[PDB]
């Protein structure tokens, strides 16, 4: 277990070892954060949320 195999990077979603090191991303409606690992909702109802609302 090294990079993207180590708990996913330590990314929220989207893991990738780009030339080795961890580089992540997120799906689409999501914004990657400051951290560069958290992913942000771009707006009230982000994909893949259970609606609490």
């Amino acid at each position: 277990r090294k990079l993207c195999s180590l708990d996913n990077g330590d990314c929220d979603q989207f893991c990738h070892e780009e030339q080795n090191s961890v580089v992540c991303s997120c799906a689409r409606g999501y914004t990657l954060a400051d951290n560069g690992k958290a992913c942000i909702p771009t707006g009230p109802y982000p994909c893949g949320k259970q609606t609490l609302e």
